[PDB]
C-alpha cells in the first residue's frame, strides 16, 4: 500500500537502520521508543527532520508526505497574525520567535500580516534543530515578504531571555514518546529490540521506578491498553516558559486533554506515520524517510508552562481560535467574483474549521507573561476549565 522509495532514498535509510541494529545491540538489545525516535527522526544528518523541505506540501504528487496548515493556506498566518498582533501590544514587546518553521511560508505570512495590521517587528527569529531548512526559508521569504525578509534571525542557540511572541505549528506532535502499555498486573515499558531476522520489533521491559506506574493509575485501562507519555514536549514547553520574560507562546496541534487523551475507549493510543500522504501505524517501516507522532496531552503541557512560570492564557480548539481572531473577515478580504482566489480560500477554511477537518481535533494552547487581560481569540469557547 505504501510507495517504495527511489533506491537512493533506501540506501539512506539503510544506512540509519544498519546503524540504529548495532546501536540497539551495544546497548543491550533493548531502547525505549523515545530513543528510537530520537533516532530516525532527529539524527544529526540522517534523521527525517534533518533534511531539507520536500516533506512539506498539499499532496503525493508534489512530493510531500504530509500537509499542515502553513502549507494548505496563507489565510492561516494571516488569521494568526491578528492574536500575535494582539499578544505583542498587550505585552508591549516586538518581536517574534518560531519554532520548527518548515518553508518558511508561516513565517513569511505572518510578517506581510503583520505589517498590514501597522506592527513592525525588530526580529522574526527562526529556531530549528538544524539548518537543512534556511535555503528554502529564505526562498519562501524572498518571494512572498521580499521587503520584510531582512528582519529574519536563524538562531545556533536559544537566548536565556526572550521577550515577543512564541509560535510553534505542529512542533509539539513531532517531540519524541515513550511507550506504556498495561498488563495484568500494572504497567510496562514499550520499547524497540530487534528480532532473529534482524527487523525493528516492539518489546516490552519493567519500569525502572515506581512512580513510573503510578502516574499511569489514574488511567481506566483494560489489560493491552498502549499509550504514550510526553516527557520532550513537557521538557520543551518548559524550556519556552522559562525562557519567556514578557510577551506570549501559542502552540498550534492536534490532541486533547487527560481525561479525552487516555480515555479508556483510545486503547491504542494516538502513534501515527505519514509517508507521502498515507496515514500508517508502523514506525519500523523506511526510517529516516517518514514521519512518526503521537498526538499532544494539553493537560501536561498546560502544567508544564505553569510550572515553569507563565500564566495560561488560553486553550480551544482551532476552529474557536481561528473564528475568533477574524478568519471569516480575513476571507470576506477577498471578492466573491475572483474565483480563482475564492473558491481555493472558502475551501481552505472550511478544512481550517470544520469539526470534520482540522477544526476538533487541533487545539491552540497559549501562555503569557505580563499580559493582563484576554485575547479576543480566546474571548468565545475557551476550553481552559477543562484542562
Ligand atoms: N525542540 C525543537 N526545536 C525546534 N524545532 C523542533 C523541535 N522539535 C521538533 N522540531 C521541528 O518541528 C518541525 C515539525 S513539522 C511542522 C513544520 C511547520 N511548522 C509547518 O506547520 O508546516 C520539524 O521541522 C522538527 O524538526
Amino acid at each position: 500500500s505504501l510507495p517504495v522509495p527511489g533506491p537512493d532514498a533506501l540506501a539512506q535509510s539503510e544506512a540509519l537502520a544498519a546503524s540504529l541494529r548495532a546501536e540497539i545491540a551495544s546497548a543491550g538489545g533493548w531502547i525505549p521508543f523515545s530513543r528510537y525516535m530520537e533516532r530516525v527522526l532527529y539524527a544529526p544528518g540522517m534523521g527525517y527532520y534533518s533534511g531539507g523541505a520536500q516533506k512539506f506540501g498539499r499532496r503525493a504528487d508534489d512530493g510531500s508526505d504530509f500537509v499542515t496548515a502553513p502549507e494548505l493556506s496563507p489565510l492561516f498566518a494571516q488569521t494568526l497574525a491578528r492574536p500575535v498582533a494582539q499578544a505583542l501590544d498587550a505585552s508591549g514587546t516586538r518581536r517574534v520567535m518560531e519554532f520548527g518553521a518548515g518553508t518558511g511560508k508561516l513565517a513569511a505570512g505572518l510578517l506581510t500580516a503583520l505589517a498590514a495590521l501597522g506592527v513592525e517587528l525588530d526580529e522574526y527569529a527562526i529556531v530549528d534543530l538544524s539548518g537543512e531548512l534556511r535555503a528554502r526559508q529564505r526562498e519562501t521569504l524572498g518571494a512572498q515578504a521580499p521587503g520584510l525578509a531582512a528582519r529574519v534571525r536563524w538562531l545556533d542557540a536559544l537566548p536565556e531571555r526572550f521577550e515577543g511572541v512564541v509560535v510553534g505549528n505542529e512542533v509539539l506532535d513531532a517531540m519524541p514518546v515513550r511507550l506504556v502499555a498495561k498488563q495484568a498486573r500494572g504497567w510496562c515499558e514499550r520499547g524497540v529490540s530487534i528480532d532473529d531476522a534482524g527487523a525493528f520489533v516492539f518489546a516490552d521491559r519493567p519500569f525502572a521506578r515506581a512512580e513510573e506506574a503510578a502516574r499511569l493509575a489514574g488511567i481506566d485501562a483494560d489489560e493491552g491498553y498502549v499509550t504514550e507519555t510526553h516527557d520532550a514536549a513537557v521538557a520543551f514547553v518548559r524550556t519556552v516558559c522559562a525562557m519567556l520574560a514578557r510577551g506570549a507562546a501559542f502552540f498550534i496541534d492536534y490532541g486533547f486533554p487527560s481525561h479525552e487523551y487516555y480515555h479508556r475507549q483510545r486503547a491504542q493510543g494516538t502513534l501515527m506515520c505519514h509517508y507521502r500522504h498515507r496515514a500508517h501505524g508502523d514506525p519500523f517501516v523506511y526510517p529516516g524517510l517518514q514521519d512518526i507522532t503521537a498526538h499532544v496531552e494539553f493537560s501536561a503541557i498546560h502544567e508544564a508552562g505553569v510550572g515553569a512560570g507563565a500564566d495560561l492564557l488560553g486553550y480551544t480548539s482551532q476552529a474557536r481560535f481561528l473564528l475568533n481572531a477574524g478568519i471569516t473577515d480575513v476571507l470576506a478580504e477577498i471578492d466573491p467574483s475572483d474565483a480563482q482566489h475564492f473558491l481555493p480560500a472558502a475551501n481552505a477554511v472550511q478544512k481550517l474549521i470544520s469539526e470534520a477537518e482540522m477544526g476538533e481535533l487541533f487545539k491552540v494552547i497559549a501562555f503569557s507573561r505580563g499580559i493582563d487581560g484576554a485575547l479576543d481569540a480566546f474571548a468565545r469557547g475557551d476550553r481552559s476549565h477543562t484542562l
